[PDB]
């Protein structure tokens, strides 16, 4: 019931709004893009406050954020 609404931009391209959790750590987060854009999960990396968070944690602590702007960067 924690549908987090957060910011994803794709680099230096569109602003996608992706459903995250509280209860989803990052890791979930970057395995949704391994599903997607996966293409080596070192090769592409998401980063938010300039730091690349602890996936090891869940996003509600960084996420819970409507406005954090997630950059989905590449190496």
């Amino acid at each position: 019931d924690e549908p987090l609404s957060i910011l994803v931009r794709n680099n230096k391209g569109r602003s996608s709004t992706y459903e995250v959790r509280l209860t989803q750590t990052v890791a979930h987060l970057k395995q949704q893009v391994s599903g997607l854009e996966g293409v080596q999960d070192d090769l592409f990396w998401l980063t938010f406050e300039g730091k690349p968070l602890e996936d090891q944690l869940p996003l509600g602590e960084y996420g819970l954020k409507p406005l954090s702007t997630v950059f989905m960067n590449l190496r």
